[PDB]
């Protein structure tokens, strides 16, 4: 039903404990639609103790607008697209058995110690080492995705940096043991962080699953 590959040998033993799992969803992304994420979360269950949902945040407003789409505008959008990703999977994880209240988004931690802690680490190497700004603008750019400025990536990298926590990190700011983010997409950043390349770490009980149809 679904294939699955790890980032590291650490990822690999998460992904045999069956711990928990976060399964991330996207807001205007074609990959994700009802069936789809019915199917998703149907796998998940199966597969997990736990099953968590996490959407965008607030910073995905910033996407809409490296896109020319007028700040006001852009706020309302999102939220119309994030609140339709959670009604989507509330229905899915009621019906499969999961629990409906463990869907977040990444803005719902914004005074949590953990999410800032987490924050502020990914901004300090934001701002001081240059090989890891660049890497984070180029995933910024896979995020906007008619040419592409580097104004437009300085203004949706918010979105990719408000989100990292969770991506290396998540079991400190949801509270449990160890997890993997599961996602459609290659994570190039994950690689490189995986390897020491930046002052950013991914902490061993986190991992990355890269989920695919079967």
């Amino acid at each position: 039903l679904f294939k699955t590959e790890t980032l590291t040998q650490n990822c690999n033993e998460i992904l045999k404990r069956r711990r928990h799992v976060l399964v991330g969803i996207s807001p205007f992304n074609s990959r994700f639609s009802e069936d789809y994420i019915h199917r998703l979360i149907a796998w998940a269950v199966r597969e997990f103790q736990s099953v968590s949902v996490l959407l965008a945040g607030k910073e995905a407003a910033n996407l809409l607008e490296a896109l020319g789409t007028p700040h006001g505008k852009a706020e309302r959008k999102v939220r119309k697209e994030v609140s339709r990703n959670r009604r989507f999977a509330e229905k899915a994880l009621e019906a499969h058995g999961g629990n409906p209240e463990d869907i977040h988004t990444f803005s719902d931690f914004a005074n949590q110690t953990a999410y800032r802690n987490l924050r502020m680490e990914v901004e300090a190497a934001f701002f001081d080492q240059t090989h890891f700004r660049n890497a984070c603008l180029e995933m910024s750019h896979a995020a906007i995705l008619v040419e592409v400025s580097a104004d437009m990536l300085e203004l949706a990298v918010e979105y990719v940096i408000a989100e990292l926590p969770f991506f290396i990190a998540a079991p400190d700011i949801l509270g449990v043991e160890e997890t993997l983010l599961a996602y459609h997409r290659p994570w190039k950043l994950g690689e490189q962080i995986s390897r020491n390349e930046f002052a950013v770490k991914m902490r061993p009980n986190q991992g990355y699953l890269m989920v695919s149809e079967a």
